[PDB]
């Protein structure tokens, strides 16, 4: 079997996409923000605090007649912006772009923390990193992914996502058509339960490239680019007037600017991120400075490679028993 689903940017910013969800029977429609750095598939749902669900379409379970309550499991997530959610646990079919999974672990909310309710676009995450991240207890549930797994034509999924546009996670077969060139493949090691892989290096518009090892992680659910911050601080020294900003949580930068490309290696192949990638528009309504788009990793602990990024590129994610990442140009 496969799957293919186009998925949309919330915004004018890419600050996050949403990718069209079926569960239950019949089927309810969710918009889910795909996660590759979570393994989680959690929807606002009826069981929701009221006071905390503003404008999302929320999954009824009781509505659902393959709905069956997962007796005893809760789950319990907090991501690395600081944001949160809880609840109980169903299982219930759910389909993405035509690929069906029975018995998935869909997990109800019943709390969601403030960045959640006050986005009207997002109605639940759907996990993709590998399963030994998923948090239901007592019993760890599978990934999305994980279930389809043994049925899909071939154990892949991809990410291909737009600037300022929509793009397509396909799961079970590589589309030949959607990538330039080749496909280049890197090792990956779930040993931290993330897709996380090294790149080689780095070049800073029509700078030379610096070929240096970087550790990180391939992250749909992550709207930035986070990288060490000597490879931050040399991509910034190229814009004028651009500088860090502890009071607005990161590099800032004059909206006059013209941003410089960024490049980041995949063993001998070579990503190139536009500049215009980079604008994160102003840091308030009517404001001249302007967010950026690459930030520095300290203090996160790990490098992510994050929308900015990967919307550069065609993603492969590759499940084989040996799971890599495969990056081409587009």
């Amino acid at each position: 079997s496969t799957g293919s689903a186009t998925t949309t940017p919330i915004d004018s910013l890419d600050d996050a996409y949403i990718t069209p969800v079926q569960i239950g029977t019949p089927a309810q429609t969710l918009n889910l923000d795909f996660d590759t750095g979570s393994s989680d598939l959690w929807v606002f749902s009826s069981e929701t605090t009221a006071s905390e669900v503003d404008g999302q379409t929320i999954y009824t379970p009781s509505k659902s007649t393959t709905a069956k309550l997962l007796s005893g499991a809760t789950w319990s997530i907090s991501y690395g912006d600081g944001s949160s959610s809880s609840g109980d646990v169903y299982t219930d079919t759910v389909s993405v772009g035509g690929l069906t999974v029975t018995g998935q672990a869909v997990e109800s909310a019943k709390k969601v923390s403030s960045s959640f309710t006050e986005d009207s676009t997002i109605d639940g995450l759907l996990g993709l990193a590998f399963s030994t991240l998923n948090t239901v207890s007592p019993t760890q549930q599978k990934t999305f992914f994980d279930n389809a797994k043994a049925s899909l034509d071939s154990p892949v999924f991809t990410a291909d996502l737009g600037y300022h546009a929509p793009g397509t996670y396909n799961f079970g077969f590589i589309d030949t058509t959607a990538y330039t060139g080749s496909i280049t493949y890197t090792a990956v090691s779930t040993k931290q339960g993330f897709w996380e892989w090294t790149s080689t290096g780095y070049a800073v518009g029509s700078g030379t490239f610096k070929s240096t090892s970087i550790d990180g992680i391939a992250d749909t659910g992550t709207t930035l680019l986070y990288l060490p911050a000597t490879v931050v601080s040399a991509y910034w020294a190229q814009v004028s007037g651009a500088k860090s900003s502890s009071s607005v949580g990161g590099y800032v930068f004059p909206c006059s600017a013209t941003l410089p490309s960024f490049t980041f290696g995949v063993g001998s192949a070579r990503i190139v991120i536009p500049g215009d990638y980079i604008d994160f528009g102003p840091i308030s309504t009517g404001s001249s400075s302007c967010f950026g788009g690459i930030q520095s990793s300290a203090g996160i602990g790990i490098n992510i490679f994050g929308d900015v990024a990967l919307k550069a590129a065609f993603v492969v994610f590759n499940g084989a028993t040996t799971p890599t990442l495969g990056f081409a140009s587009k």
